């Protein structure tokens, strides 16, 4: 059986991140986590670009555009969608995942999915550097892995 | 880390809006909000075009068509879908988001999602200039931002 | 602000309708409504073509095919899906909207969505010429509007 | 108003069927129903081809492949997905309808949807030759109709 | 009626597997099951390649890339998504099935769906070599079948 | 074992129908269904005769009389009896089936039983072109079958 | 540690099956499953013999007799015992397993145990090609395995 795997050394990678302004109480902490984890895995802070957008509906648009430049080894997406009174949540979540998925697919560039989607605020706090760790961290890790594996893919 | 961001000055942008006739009790107020916010950010009223359609199922059709002219820096979509007795709601909401998403994607022109989707009338009133502000306003703001950011995208 | 709008005069339009045989108790009344409203807005009965299909799963297939002839200014779709015991309903509803949406999109020809989707029979009767009016009527009206607006679109 | 309709005479049609092995307790009875109805409408048993697949996830793959040969006037799809403990059901149902829909659409060849999707076994028995008739039968009928109508479509 | 069927002899097939790291408590056992079943059906262990990814969101990306090499007769996908507190689960499950489906479709290479999606841990244990058998096993079997059938498809 | 079966081609058959005026809200839709299904199976509209009677008590009288002319290959009976306050229903239903049965028996001409007998109006709507299909349709189908089989009977 | 294992290639095996007539609603489907799985693993249909018996009490008798011919590499036993009002069930189940066990033991020929024993009919349907797969299938698989392993046993 032949195993193909990306390892975790970030040295020399170039990474784009798209971050939503909506719920930026949470999303800035996700960006912090991601920043940190990348640098401590060896990415140069000079090699990270960060595009801010209004909210998660816009993430796929900025993601595909950044991917299609060919400047980046992997793209990180970061957002938080917390349930409200109505179903609007869902349409957003749904479109967001679907487009992120499409952006990797059309582009051949790894696009990591970091949209924390929850029922309430304490839940979002759990995944932004508390009890359940930090999704921005795990995302940064998966991005390095995917950038390394995709080199086996040309 | 290099931050890429669109700022909020609307001076010299050209904006298309597609507005649904269905629930126009609400949707005209969303259009008012949007109009106002654009002008006070510096868009010229002569630079705004507005296409009315029957309802939200039609918004993606008019949106892609307006986008594909290449006349506009960003497109604003405005609609209200309030839950009734049956599931029809959902099919509409769903198709509407999906097409709006597709229209930006195929065209490279920012298309903002302004469809207020709710369980009842008082909810729709909350997001049309009452308690929860005015979705048409927030939309106008996001459109300016996206038009400015996308200039970093060529 | 420049308003673009289709008006309601049907004089000289050519219209295709696709109607599902399933629940034709209801769907023939929707077709009647549509027929009437078109003629009284000035469409010539000689200018209306009607394709019958087995059920709503087939509507998108006949719709795209009729659209792609280029004979018609707008297409009307008519169907009724009433909930049963299982989830089958949903898959049908879902696929049906999605394909109808796609058919307009690929073709550039307006395709109106007239599928009444309900929980029970009395509900379907409400939207087929009773309490809630007649969906076939409203559809005919939206088709005229879209045919007129799309002339602003070339 | 000009009516376009496919009639029910199967004489001289060539039909492909894709049948899922999963829940073949039910799915073989659906295939029996379909076989019978086709022959008694005049299709030659020599003109029917049947591709077996592992389950409903695979139906769209075999369907598009059979359609794209251009040998068949219409394709029949047959499957049964019965709810279990988890949500897996849904993902299967969903993907299955979507692909079947896509296969007709890309190919221009009618693909009938015959996937019985239920909450329990007695429900699946109701639609496989009991109380609610036989879905394989109704499917065979719709396939003949669509093959005949699509001749109006070239 | 002419039956087309893939038989179960794996002799001489070449198989790619993509396995998610997330919930690898379960997913390594699925990989074990798959390995075993392939070898005992006659696939050479030298003819199996295995790509590890961060989680199920990434499976479609690695799957399409492996498929598009043209080295493999069929691709096996393996993952486990267990429900948590929020809706995140669903977005993952959904995107994952959809992309896997797309990967077969664009590529013409069979891609088997082996993502175990559950409400709790004991459920995932049931489908990883306990009470409900081993999904990795059933997957390996379906992959051989599809590789054999698709030879009837060229 | 030698199978004797009537097939479904209506070409060249001559069919008589007896329809009850009572509950003609429903019974005209049954007649529509029957008309349609016959023509699309190849019966010539010139070859169908339709006798209207006051209600189901009279159906057997008109049925035997039409049968005894020897003009028709099969007779279709259509009626609806909905439960009221008293037992009258039953006497009607009972006499009606019994006479229809007798009419085939004395005459040697197939007489199909199409009397929808129900507890309420929504039930009758279910069997007249809604949820449970259309009894007039199924009847037309059985009539063709019986006309074909009875040719094996001389 | 030295692993001894039978692989799954049925090519050239000769298999006897004993099937109970009792509950043959279920037991014929088990036989179908078994037939199929054997052929698709490469057993020649000419190399399968099938002995029908009255019920499960008789299975051990026919099994030992077939085993003792020395014609077969493995024997498959198939039966269904569904609980009734009294304890009779148990005596049958018990004797049946015990004898099947004895038959392998005295003979040195693998005898697979395929008696589905349940509390009700829906349970038996679950294990005959529905929700829980098909016991006749799993049995056929185990028989091939045991026939292959026992060659390590001389
Ligand atoms: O990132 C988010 N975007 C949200 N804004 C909606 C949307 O993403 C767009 O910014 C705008 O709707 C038009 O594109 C959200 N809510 O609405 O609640 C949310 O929770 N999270
Ligand atoms: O914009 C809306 N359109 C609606 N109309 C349906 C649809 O958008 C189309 O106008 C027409 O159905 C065919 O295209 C809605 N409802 O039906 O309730 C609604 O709530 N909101
Ligand atoms: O138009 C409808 N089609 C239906 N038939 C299913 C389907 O549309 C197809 O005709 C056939 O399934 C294969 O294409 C429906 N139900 O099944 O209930 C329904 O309610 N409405
Ligand atoms: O046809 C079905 N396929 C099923 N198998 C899943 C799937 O269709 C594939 O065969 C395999 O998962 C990978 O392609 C089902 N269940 O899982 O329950 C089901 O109910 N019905
Ligand atoms: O394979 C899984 N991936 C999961 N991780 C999410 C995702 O698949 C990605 O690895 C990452 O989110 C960005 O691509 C899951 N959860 O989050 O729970 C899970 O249950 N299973
Ligand atoms: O066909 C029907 N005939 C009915 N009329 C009774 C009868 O069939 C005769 O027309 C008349 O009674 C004398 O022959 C019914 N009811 O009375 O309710 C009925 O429900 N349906
Ligand atoms: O195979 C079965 N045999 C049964 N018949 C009993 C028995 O196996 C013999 O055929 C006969 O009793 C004398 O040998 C069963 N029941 O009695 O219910 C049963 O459930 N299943």
């Amino acid at each position: 059986m032949n195993i193909i795997q990306g390892n975790l050394v970030g040295t020399g990678l170039k990474i784009g991140i798209v971050v939503g302004r909506f719920n930026d109480f949470i999303t800035s902490k996700l960006l912090s986590g991601a920043e940190d984890a990348l640098l401590r895995h060896g990415v140069d802070t000079n090699d990270i670009d960060v595009a801010w957008v209004p909210g998660a509906f816009e993430i796929p648009f900025a993601a595909k555009k950044m991917a299609e430049t060919k400047k980046y080894d992997a793209i990180i997406t970061l957002g938080t969608v917390i349930r409200g009174a109505t179903t609007h949540y869902d349409y957003v979540c749904n479109e967001a995942a679907k487009g992120i998925a499409q952006a990797a697919n059309t582009t051949g560039v790894p696009v990591i999915f970091g949209i924390v989607t929850t029922e309430n605020i304490e839940q979002a706090i759990e995944r932004a550097g508390t009890k359940a760790g930090n999704k921005g961290v795990d995302c940064a890790v998966s991005a390095i892995e995917m950038a390394n594996l995709n080199r086996s893919f040309e």
